């Protein structure tokens, strides 16, 4: 039967013969070794000249929300969010992964599709890019969409009466208001110890959303 | 069959026979003894002067990030990143190697492929050259890619209550 197919189907059709320049639809020529996907609200028949491939099929997607994709041949690799897409001839889905920060922003998956993070208006997270090393921070109640190879730059917060550095760990900073608990002990000169219990009220100060800088103060300290 | 070949596949074609600057396609000479790789998106047939040797495929890469390369002739060996680079007539693939660092790098592997490390903003580390003999630095949220000569200077930071040297070691100096 001749592929008939809906225009979110789609079949790469490698070619076992040289040129179709001639009596092709589309006129255009095509050398061997390398070829081409074909898709459209068409019907359509394999060439005596080339073979069926594979049927890669529509890849549904929404605004801020998408997946990877990587050139076979010149090797670079890019997320694509927002309308609907298939690969292309030669765009392969990529496997991004971290370094155990899942679980954390967390609180079974597809890698491949482009990973995202809500962020709470008054959390902030940091990304440090490799690729133009252009680091970068969000700040407010939106989700954020990772480049592939920029990685979170994730915090070891405090915790306990004691403050200890190794206690938990949040990607995101809860920089309001809400004032943290803490207990030092300390001895007068008279060589009299005593124990305090003792509250911090605190905030992070911004004079503007628009100035990385000052985030980058944000971020400057390995535990604030 | 014809081996019709994507530009992503590669053949080596070693020669039984000296030259071929007739009737080749690329009309170069070709003397016995040494030869080359193939590749592009095409058709193509052994000649009777002339036979297969390897199916050398893809090697997909992305910027800053790639693979050890060394040549059997000159013997000088370097890394390359970004564009997807098959090995060519003579390259072959390199082992890089560590005098224990590795586990702390990390804080099973193909190490033929450049070994890259992911700096934190607030750490630093130092890589000292044996080749051109410039040792450099990096600091800040970047990720590093060495030469594969270039070894990194691993510290041992002291810990514990006691200051003792011994205690810990981190490459990172935060």
């Amino acid at each position: 039967d001749v592929y008939v197919l809906s225009e979110q189907q789609g079949l790469l059709l490698k070619a076992l013969q040289p040129l179709e320049e001639g009596e092709s639809e589309e006129k255009v020529s095509h050398q061997a070794g390398d070829c081409w996907l074909i898709r459209g609200p068409l019907e359509y028949v394999p060439s005596a000249k080339v073979e069926v491939v594979e049927e890669r099929q529509a890849i549904p997607l929404d605004q801020n929300e998408g997946i990877y994709v990587q050139d076979v041949k010149t090797g670079k690799v890019r997320a694509v969010i927002g309308s609907t897409y298939m690969l292309t001839q030669d765009e392969v889905l990529w496997e991004k992964e971290l370094p155990s920060g899942v679980e954390e922003l967390l609180n079974p998956r597809n890698k491949t599709r482009v990973v995202s993070y809500r962020v709470p208006h008054n959390a902030a997270v940091q990304v440090y890019d490799y690729r133009a090393k252009r680091a970068r921070v969000v700040f407010g109640p939106e989700l954020v969409t990772l480049d592939p190879e920029e990685q979170f730059t994730v915090l070891s917060l405090s915790a306990g009466r004691p403050k200890r550095p190794h206690a938990r760990r949040a990607l995101c900073l809860l920089l309001g208001p809400d004032f943290f608990t803490d207990v030092i002990t300390i001895e007068t000169a008279d060589h009299a110890r005593l124990q305090l219990q003792l509250a911090y009220n605190w905030h992070f100060e911004l004079k503007n959303r628009n100035d990385p800088a000052e985030a980058a103060k944000l971020f400057s300290v390995p535990d604030f």
